[PDB]
């Protein structure tokens, strides 16, 4: 039993809520919170921005310190960092930016990051400013993690249409 709170259950390991990513992570402090980042973490805008104003820029400046040691993660790749106020860890995937010409099969590398932690809170994948079809990401999602893993899908019109057409 975990303190997730009013999912649908799609499948054996994936659950589905309209919320806030934001309001979601402060409100159960999960030990692994998803963000929707770029190669440079360069925190913007979408769930990247967001997640970074509920920080009150302390991911950003944190992000900074590992790009200036590490250098730019590679699109389908990950790096786990503090989640600062929001959870314990804020797991950083990067997926294909449709909106860069990003190869979209990269997709299902940047959600095999996911099943190295056993339980996440989550947005879709290249979804939003990513450019990409969030009912595809749902797919891909869905056939490729193997761990717990509870989306946070901000708009109230897509999550009922991702539901409604989730085969
Ligand atoms: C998955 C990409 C997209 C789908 C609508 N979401 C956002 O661009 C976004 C922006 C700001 N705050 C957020 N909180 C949250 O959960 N998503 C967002």
């Amino acid at each position: 039993v975990n303190s997730f709170s009013g999912y649908l259950k799609l499948t054996d390991n994936v659950y589905i809520k309209n919320a806030d990513i934001v309001e979601e992570a402060k409100k159960v402090k999960p030990t692994v919170v998803v963000n929707a980042a770029n190669v440079y973490l360069k925190h913007g805008g979408g769930v990247a921005g967001a997640l970074n104003k509920a920080t009150n820029n302390a991911m950003q400046v944190e992000s900074d310190d590992y790009i200036a040691t590490n250098g730019p993660l590679k699109v389908g790749g990950s790096c786990v960092l503090s989640g600062h106020n929001l959870a314990k860890h804020c797991l950083h995937v990067v997926g294909p930016n449709v909106n860069k010409g990003e190869d979209i099969q990269l997709l299902k590398s940047a959600y095999e990051n996911f099943n190295q932690h056993e339980v996440l809170l989550a947005p879709l994948l290249s979804a939003g400013i990513f450019g990409a079809d969030p009912i595809h990401s749902l797919r891909v999602c869905v056939d490729t993690v193997r761990t717990n893993v509870y989306l946070a899908v901000f708009d109230k019109n897509l999550y009922d249409k991702l539901v409604s057409s989730f085969l």
